[PDB]
C-alpha cells in the first residue's frame, strides 16, 4: 500500500484512535470522485487504503475528519475537517497533529 | 472586518508575500461559492476581505494558494494548496484569524477567535 | 525594540494571556546570564522586552513558562516550558519575532526576522 | 527503551537523518548531567538511548542538534537546537519537525 495516514492527539499525547479519513480522487470532469476511507487504529495509522494497482497517478483529497473525532471526545472544535490535496506523479505518509483550535499536517514521501 | 488572514514562511523566517487566498461560502445546494479573494500583503496578512454585513453564519473554505507561492521561489512543493474550512458562529461579537505557517512538504494552520 | 514574542493558544482559539517569559544571553564563561523577561499581554504578545543598544550580537534563549500556562487553565502539560535559543546577527537592519503556538504535549515555534 | 526520538525534515517530506541528540537529566545540584547520546537512523528515529532501569524519574532535557543538521545540508538555519524539557514520574516518544526558520515537537506517552 502506497499511501497511509497517521494521526496525532496534540491535547493528550496519543495516537488518534478512530479518526474517519475519506480520499477522493479528481475525475475527468474535474470532480472530487470517492477514492478510498477508512478509519485509524488504536496506533492513530490507517494502512491499506488502496494498492499499488489503484493508485494511479491523479490529483488526491485525503479528508481527515477532525469535528466528528473531537465531537466524540465532548470537545467543540474549530474546523469541520482537515484536507491534506496533492498531486501524484514510491510512498506517502499523510501524518496530522490535532489540536481543538489548530492542526498541523506533513507529507513524508520515500521510496 | 470579522475575517483576518495571516501566512508565514518557516524556510525563509518571513511573512508569506503575495499569496493568492480564495474564501467560499457553502450554498445551500452544497456547492462551494465564491465568497472574496486577496493576496497577502508585505506583512503577510490579507485584510478586508469581508464585512460583518455579509459574513453571515456558514460554512466558510478558506483557500491558500501554497503551491504557486513555493514555485516563485524556485522551491518544489507537495500539497495542491492549504484549506481551512470551519463554521462561523455568531454567538456574540466575534474576529477570526486564520494563520498558516508554511513549509514545502507541511503546513500548520490555527485560528484566533477573539472579541 | 528588536525583539518580540507572540504566543497563541492551540486548544482554546485564543491569544496565550499572561504567559511569564525569560530571555537569558550566554555569557563569556558559557553560563546563561538573565537579560530581560515580562508577560505576554491580553493580546498573547511581549513587546519592549529590549532595545537595540542592549541587544547585542550573541546567542539569546527565550524561555516561555508553558507549564505555568496551562496549569492556570486547569489543564495537564507535558513539557516544563519551550525553549528557543538562536544567535542574533546586526547583518543589516533587522527585527525578530518568536513566535510559539501551543497545545498541552505540543508546540511549535517561528522566528519571523524582517527589516 | 522507555525513550525514543523521531524526527523529520519539513523542506523534503522525508526522516531527518544522522541528527545529533543529546539528552541530559536535571541533578541534585540543578545542574543539567549527560544522560545519553546518539544520533538518528535513516528512519529519522533514535533507539537505545536508555533502559527502563536507568531511566529515573527526573527532569530531562533531550536537545536535538538542527544547527548541525541544516549546516551539513548546506543551509543557514535560525536555531541553536530544538530543546524539549519535562518530568518523568510508560514510554515517550519525543517527535520533531524541522524547517530551517521553525520546528514543532510532539510527545506521544503510551504504556
Amino acid at each position: 500500500c502506497p499511501l497511509m495516514v497517521k494521526v496525532l492527539d496534540a491535547v493528550r499525547g496519543s495516537p488518534a484512535i478512530n479518526v474517519a479519513v475519506h480520499v477522493f480522487r479528481k475525475a475527468a470532469d474535474d470532480t472530487w470522485e470517492p477514492f478510498a476511507s477508512g478509519k485509524t487504529s488504536e496506533s492513530g495509522e490507517l494502512h491499506g487504503l488502496t494498492t499499488e494497482e489503484e493508485f494511479v497517478e491523479g490529483i488526491y483529497k485525503v479528508e481527515i475528519d477532525t469535528k466528528s473525532y473531537w465531537k466524540a471526545l465532548g470537545i467543540s472544535p474549530f474546523h469541520e475537517h482537515a484536507e491534506v490535496v496533492f498531486t501524484s506523479n514510491r510512498r506517502y505518509t499523510i501524518a496530522a497533529l490535532l489540536s481543538p483550535y489548530s492542526y498541523s499536517t506533513t507529507a513524508v514521501v520515500t521510496n
